[PDB]
């Protein structure tokens, strides 16, 4: 049953970014305060740190005191990606003005914002994968199937970071931040790679929530597209029945540090079956399967992922596991994030002769995640052409302004927008949208997909029908103050030539 | 021939901005050194003061040191007012720019733009219209149908404007600010209020360019609906040779200046026919014919102008003219510019009791025409609700940044910007492009309505194929690294 496989899914991402606040040779604040400062006019205006902003994604401050960004329901890859880039913008416009605020205050210094997974320490902070599913699909075979993949992804999606130990594994560089935290939290009795528990901000009935931890923020677009879309593929394949072997392993954790130590896939991974695969092994059968599926994979009537857009992915996940195999990495060297700032880093290593421990390299495995255009040294790479573009600059714009056209979260702006424009309290959630006052109306949103809700624009109606004198008065006095009070000497003095 | 009128047209819009820089109770510095200034950044990195920006549209320095922003080729009405606003937001960004670099230098004072035709002096510049005909169509036609409409046009349309006399016409409000002038232009020995003769920037064979300079700047986007669309439906009326009924008149420009005094449009203009009707009359007769019109007229396959949008204008259109008859503007405040600001104009004088001749008066007249946000007494009113709104502000947004998808100057775009990502020398015009180096190659781009050019992307691939950074990054990066990375410390989330 090809039909049955979700080709239009729901899909979001939850970014925590790193924060802090530096002048150099020392932090000037403690990452609460920074992060409070930044929240600072979000919290004058909705007296919380936690809101949902008019593109209909989710903008808070975290327990661990991380400034998190959770994208709007996406059913479309390139959208999906165009998002969690805005969140970049609206993130970093935040940290500026921060900046500016401190700066007034006497106190100076220069935000940093970093999408990636670790600290000097060894605190680990994570991006999150969100898929919609259906009710009937089980876990078995998610673990059977997904989980194999899953395990190994961190080959090709990989964003890399230097390992350093403290007086086990010994220095080097590493594929995957995530990979050992993961296991950490594994091991500790503890929270599990995969949940479809958690609620599906759906209608229950029909749909789940399938939560990944395992995967790294990714700087590159095509490294996103990348490490989303051949999950996408791998889900599809897994509802249509396609076929694919049974990979289940006799403990998942057991081998992950291990893969992201070693760049060439040779890692070998004890099956359940009691048979014995190489990582690169895994990610070759499942490649194989999505690609024949690809050509099975029938092209969804409405929105979602088109087959020319799983055509590139294919391509560059074939291209990556034919560079892991042969160990010529210069096909991909523009697309994939480990390999990127590793060879930036062995360009910084060969100038030198520097060896690993060297504290430059840790400095670039840090500030290569910088979000701030210009200083951090994705931007600069991408300045030059080295690295890949999935999509455009001014589809990211557009996103940081309005949600998304073909989801639920397009609703969600709406109301947003006319709250905003209209200046009327309103309460938001994935699910529930309500109007606070006058008097309290509500409107429950179960269908992710439907971006189209009579509801709805009955509240918006009802917002501006709600929406005399006074209104005049403040007006005029509002005018007053915005007026230069010398009037006649204003008008006298403009004077201009005539033109054409 | 209903089938021959152009539903889908070639529109664009040529603004020019009154400049200043004033710190208070003086003005800090002269205009073409103002303008200048804010071209500066623009200069430093084409070494031209005039050029054309990825969405598309012109941006350059006029000879009357005005900043000119002429829009990218639009075939939608809707469109086209995004891309006009999205000048404002441009050319803003742009003053910022230079009150910022002024303010390092000591120099402290604030930049006004105004989208206005007129200063205290009395010296005007205009927001000009341009619409694609055929080559085939006469001119007389024109002078006959078209251009007793655009007299009576600055009523519904109107920015408003008030008049002073110096030591004649006496003191009043007006309802169009470029009635004057134009007449200044015409009787004087000589702008014509409409050409075709300019060049096309279209195949020659094919078409020809409308141009218009009766028209006021607009701040309100249905009054520029209204005034664009209106002059749509009467262009295509006269394509599709709906019967619009002839109304020639003696002299164009006799009565314009007196048109723009009175509202009740009860003033008469003779015909050279030798009847005499009155301005409303006449805006009466071209809105019925265009109501009728709308019954006939087809939708456009490809893009356009859709019919419901101009029964939007109609609609509009009928409720001015309604209002114009009756003296109850209540329906219509939101939309059009001159009511608008008599409205608030009134508001002023109720609290004062003020005169006409009152400085305050003037000063509003002058600043509800400036583009910034938040200063502009515009903006406020529309901050307020008080403005109706004709388009979003994110499609605005957009055009600030992308071109229109449907018309040729989505190519331009994709030229303009390869070259930046690029690096490579580019040289562009309305129809022609061309890469300079390493070797010349040139596409000329005679179909404004195609978006899609085969030469184009050869262009671009070319462009493409023939397309330090350590010191650059050792540049960004904090010295003490050791002490970067051992500084940064986080707490695990979730
Ligand atoms: N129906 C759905 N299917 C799949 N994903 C969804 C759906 N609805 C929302 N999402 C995604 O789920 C993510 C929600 O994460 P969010 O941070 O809001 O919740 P959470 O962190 O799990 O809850 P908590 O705040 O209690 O930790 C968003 O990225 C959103 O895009
Ligand atoms: N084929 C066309 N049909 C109608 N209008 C067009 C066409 N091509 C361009 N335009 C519009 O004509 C305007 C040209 O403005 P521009 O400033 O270039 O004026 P110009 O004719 O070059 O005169 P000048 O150089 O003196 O300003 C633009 O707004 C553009 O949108
Ligand atoms: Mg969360
Ligand atoms: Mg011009
Ligand atoms: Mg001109």
């Amino acid at each position: 049953t090809v039909e049955s496989a979700l080709t239009r899914r729901i899909m979001g991402i939850e970014t925590e970014y790193g924060l802090t606040f530096v002048d150099g040779d020392s932090k000037k604040l403690r990452p609460d305060e920074i992060a409070r400062r930044m929240f600072r006019p979000i919290v004058e205006k909705y007296s919380s740190s936690n809101i949902f902003i008019p593109n209909g994604s989710r903008l808070y401050l975290n327990v661990g005191s991380h400034p998190e960004y959770a994208t709007a329901e996406c059913d479309n890859l390139t959208q999906l990606i165009n998002f969690e880039k805005a969140g970049d913008v609206i993130a970093d416009r935040m940290a500026v003005d921060a900046e500016e605020s401190l700066a007034k205050e006497d106190i100076a210094g220069q935000v940093y914002l970093f999408k990636n997974n670790v600290d000097s320490v060894g605190n680990s902070y994570g991006c999150h994968e969100n898929y919609l599913v259906g009710r009937s699909m089980p876990l078995k075979a998610l673990g059977k199937r997904l989980m194999p993949f899953l395990i190994t992804r961190q080959l090709i999606c990989g964003a890399g970071r230097i390992h350093h130990p403290n007086p086990s594994f010994p220095l080097g560089y590493c594929i995957s931040q995530r990979s050992d935290h993961v296991w950490e939290g594994v091991s500790s009795a503890s929270r599990p790679i995969i949940n479809t528990r958690d609620e599906p901000h759906a209608d229950s009935h029909s749909y789940r929530r399938l939560h990944v931890i395992v995967g790294d923020a990714n700087m590159a677009e095509p490294s996103i597209a990348l490490k989303v879309g051949s999950t996408l593929l791998v889900l599809e394949m897994i509802e249509a029945d396609f076929g694919l072997p049974s990979l289940e392993l006799a403990n998942d954790i057991a081998s992950i540090r291990e893969i992201s130590r070693d760049a060439t896939g040779s890692t070998l991974l004890s099956l359940k079956d009691g048979t014995t695969m190489t990582a690169l092994q895994i990610q070759q059968v499942v490649f194989e399967h999505a690609s024949k599926w690809l050509e099975q994979r029938p092209e969804p009537e409405f929105s979602g992922t088109s087959n020319t857009e799983m055509a590139r992915v294919l391509d560059l996940w074939g291209r990556m596991l034919k560079a892991i195999e042969s160990g010529d990495f210069s096909e991909v060297d523009t697309e994939i994030d480990w390999v990127i700032k590793k060879k930036l880093i062995d360009r910084f290593i060969q100038r030198g002769n520097l060896g690993l421990d060297d504290p430059k390299l840790a400095q670039v495995d840090l500030t290569y995640h910088d979000i701030r255009p210009g200083r951090g040294l994705f931007s600069v790479l991408q300045s030059r052409g080295m690295i890949k573009r999935w999509t455009t600059d001014e589809a990211i714009l557009a996103a940081v302004d309005t949600a998304p056209d073909t989801t639920r979260a397009h609703l969600r702006g709406r109301i947003l927008k006319a709250a905003d424009t209209l200046g009327v309290p309103v309460t938001v959630d994935w699910m529930r949208h309500k109007v606070n006052r006058p008097e309290p109306q509500s409107v429950e949103l179960g269908d992710p997909f439907s971006a189209v809700n009579s509801e709805v624009d009955q509240l918006i109606e009802y917002m501006t029908v709600h929406a005399g004198s006074a209104s005049g008065t403040s007006l005029l006095d509002e005018i007053d103050g915005l007026l230069e009070n010398n009037a006649e000497e204003f008008v006298r003095s403009y004077v201009q030539k005539g033109g054409e």
